[PDB]
């Protein structure tokens, strides 16, 4: 069951330029005790994408109302908010097109995450690398196409996550997860200005590390640095947080900046 | 009205991924007194770009049959078939998903097309930069979001299409359409493995070109080079060829080219 623009539906028009062009963007939020967790700042990262995608909307405080509501019957589990254009426009063109739609719906909190925190995170390089395009780059948005090749590639393996680089080579995120990585008291993460979603996880974290005694610091590197960390973790809104135990046969031994992490991120804070 | 799996459908199940991820592809085609320009080749471009993302159809006599059924009731126009992977699938992942949604409908031929090819076409060059990713180079796939900002760009000009290069800066395609050049007795076209889709009008124009006493040459090429051309032309199943007058204060003097691709290409042949 969905809820589109404000009343139950199992179906959308087939002009909506979502099934035509991906045209629009979306967030995925935990529910804990029947509460959004993290609330503001899914709506606002949805005011983002939609302001950098030239979709407007006024929908606002209904959004968050309906957001509320929903998480409230589901008691326990996940959100999922889809923004799209609307229908309309000739061929690609956003012109005479509208207005917005806003589609919900909630499900289960999955199973699978229990085990991988319990027993941590294997990483795969991924042979599937980001194109850059910093017109979209940070951005939640539909066209995900990169991600479900990425996954893809990924399931070949016995690893439960990927390390993603873009086309210049450079470590940028994971498949569905932000990704940080240690070395002694300085933490380090991708900048995602070309390519990559800064997820609202992510931000949480460096808001967390920023204020922290760890030094933060968001560069471009390649992957033979990354693999000299001493530690590293991975994020979205719905894990919080997971411990990675080994990308490749390179192995992690701690744990520290997991152990800090986890408490803060899945109350959260 | 749509034509969905097999029956007439106004809307689709919510949970497809074509408005999930744009997980898919399509292709648009003429249609003229009746009959499919060039069918084969849009049966063969739909397959393989279904190949190419991993989705397995064997519905492809039906499609064919769908195909022609429709451009018969509709005479002239244009016909847009939608192929997406199905609903299904934990996250990103396509395990479990499916089977594959067909989507086909049909309009009248669009106004524009006329008044363009008797006034010529003037491009402008895009601010925004294909990214690069070899994986999903040359496929019509779904997600267009880089098209649909590219096109938003452009109307803020007074273009009619656009010059796009990608993230390296190399001359790469139109917004809608696929881009040829020519100096002296030597045409150019640009290289899709890296970005931009790979057309059935350009693989047809090339197939003329290769046996027409022209040097046919695809390429890695500047702006700067493009620009020193004393000939544009743009293609696409539609148009199908559109003489260039101009890209900027730069202006082209000479239609042979287009004098000579445009009969051969508007039967098509
Ligand atoms: C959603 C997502 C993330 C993490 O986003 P959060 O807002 O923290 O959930 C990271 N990478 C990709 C590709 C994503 O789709
Ligand atoms: C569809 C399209 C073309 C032209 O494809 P044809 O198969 O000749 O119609 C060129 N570029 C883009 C971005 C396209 O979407």
């Amino acid at each position: 069951m969905f809820l589109i623009n404000g009343h139950k539906q199992e179906s959308l028009a087939v002009s909506d330029r979502a099934t035509q062009f991906g045209d629009g963007c979306f967030t995925t939020a935990r529910v804990i005790d029947g509460k959004v967790s993290l609330l503001s700042a899914h709506i606002q990262r949805l005011q983002d994408a939609c302001q950098r995608l030239m979709i407007s909307c006024d929908f606002w405080p209904q959004l968050e109302q309906e957001m509320k509501t929903l998480a409230a019957e589901q008691q326990n589990g996940v959100l999922k908010v889809v923004i799209s254009r609307g229908s309309g426009g000739r061929g690609y063109s956003t012109l005479n097109s509208g207005p917005a739609t806003r589609i919900l719906s909630v499900t289960a909190y999955p199973a699978h995450y229990d085990r991988l925190r319990n027993e941590g995170i294997t990483l795969a390089l991924s042979p599937v690398r980001l194109g850059r395009n910093p017109h979209l780059a940070g951005i939640k948005h539909l066209n995900r196409l990169e991600q479900v090749l990425i996954r893809s590639h990924l399931e070949q393996t016995n690893a439960d996550e990927a390390l993603v680089l873009d086309s210049e080579g450079w470590v940028t995120e994971c498949c569905a997860a932000n990704l940080f990585w240690r070395k002694g008291n300085v933490v380090y993460t991708p900048r995602l200005d070309q390519a990559g979603v800064n997820g609202i996880m992510r931000q949480f974290c460096i808001r967390l590390l920023a204020q922290s005694s760890y030094q933060l610091v968001e560069v471009q590197a390649s992957l033979e640095e990354s693999l000299q960390a001493d530690e590293m973790v991975i994020c979205n809104a719905l894990m919080p947080v997971m411990p990675v135990c080994a990308c490749g046969d390179v192995s992690f031994s701690s744990a520290t900046l997991y152990e800090y992490l986890a408490p803060l991120c899945e109350r959260p804070n």
